[PDB]
């Protein structure tokens, strides 16, 4: 059944009606019944009727406490990105820098032109990414796809333990400018993520199907043996950029998609993604889960070289949703193998 859904594992795009759109978990379950998860990435375009905020003309005073200057080093489609923390600044200050002649978007015809220019000039004139800003731009009453309160089973973390993990069970805002990037990664604990582009120039994405994720890891370990020996999951450092031409060259399947203002991106468990911003923009994002994620969570290989890293206790999820397996899991004998093609069980509604 599942094997025959989206057998190309291409990035799918969905256009829900407002009735479909009102229930978040249900629609995620729906797109999985359509095999969307196999791509590792899906676009969801909300009804034109819908808006999370009436106006963004009131945010110029919003502070970006830790802007990041992105210094990229490398050649031949392989790069390492170093973060240089800069002093706090306001959205208006950032926009000014972003739109200045030094940092603004280059002129171009088709997207393929801008893409070529990104991968040619990535290491020159390091931009500033106003990333990881704690907050939401959703109005308090918006009940559909509210990144602040999505109500998935990831809520069980805070519920059981009181722990908040910034950007994971709370929202992050990202203010981008041209040539700012996010390196190849999956989410913390191999969770889902949701990304909403509030406004501005587009954000382009690359994705590797979860069922081919290990091949990407193998390639990465080969190009960075030093990093691979120092850490069991060095891609979680989110410093590694790899061009689509390199991926092609080594037979890693991947897809590309460009996200525009007003559009959602969903990433799926163990879906590697990377990309860049076209120009000044603003994205909001957080992580979430489904019953399917639990096994990914149990098997996630985490960064072994930093103490700062995100780790969620799987115990409560296994007790509540896999009680028959808890003793086996705790005794280290749970050898369940993940089928990346299966949809989450909540999808059984749509079969
Ligand atoms: C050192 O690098 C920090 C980083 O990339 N953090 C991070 C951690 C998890 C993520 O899901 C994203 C992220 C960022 C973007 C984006 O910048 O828009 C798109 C998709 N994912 C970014
Ligand atoms: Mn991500
Ligand atoms: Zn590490």
């Amino acid at each position: 059944e599942s094997e025959t859904l989206n057998p190309s594992a291409r990035i799918m795009t969905f256009y829900p009606t407002m009735e479909e759109f009102r229930n978040f978990s249900r629609y995620i379950a729906y797109i999985e019944s359509q095999g969307a998860h196999r791509a590792g990435l899906a676009k969801v375009v909300p009804p034109k009727e819908w808006k999370p905020r009436a106006s963004y003309d009131d945010i110029d005073d919003l502070v970006i406490p830790a802007p990041i200057q992105q210094l990229v080093t490398g050649q031949s489609g392989l790069f390492t990105q170093y973060n240089i923390q800069k002093k706090a600044m306001t959205v208006r200050e950032f926009r000014k820098i972003a739109n200045s002649d030094k940092y603004c978007t280059p002129r171009y015809s088709e997207f393929e032109e801008l893409e070529r220019k990104y991968w040619k000039n990535l290491t020159f004139n390091p931009p500033i990414y106003g990333a990881d800003v704690n907050g939401t731009l959703y109005e308090k009453h918006v009940d559909e796809w509210n990144i602040g309160r999505l109500r998935t089973i990831l809520d069980l973390v805070e519920k059981e333990s009181g722990i908040t993990i910034e950007g994971v069970n709370t929202p992050y805002l990202y203010f981008g400018m041209w040539k700012t990037s996010f390196a190849w990664h999956t989410e913390d604990m191999d969770l889902y993520s949701i990304n909403y582009l509030h406004f501005g120039e587009p954000k382009s994405w690359y994705s590797v199907p979860p069922e081919h994720g290990k091949r990407l890891e193998r390639l990465a370990k080969g190009f960075f043996p030093g990093s691979a020996q120092s850490c069991e999951a060095f891609l979680r450092h989110k410093m590694t950029l790899i061009s689509p031409l390199m991926l092609k060259k080594y037979g890693i399947p991947f897809d590309k998609v460009t996200q525009e203002a007003g559009e959602f991106m969903i990433t799926f468990p163990y879906g590697y993604h990377a990309g860049f911003n076209h120009g000044f923009n603003c994205a909001e994002s957080t992580n979430f889960a489904t019953r399917r994620w639990i096994e990914y969570g149990k098997q996630a290989v985490l960064c072994s070289c930093r103490k700062d890293m995100v780790k969620i206790s799987m115990d409560v999820f296994v007790r509540k949703f896999q009680p028959e397996r808890y003793k086996l899991w705790k005794a280290g004998k749970d050898n369940t193998v993940i089928d990346h093609t299966l949809p989450t069980p909540e999808a059984a509604e749509f079969e």
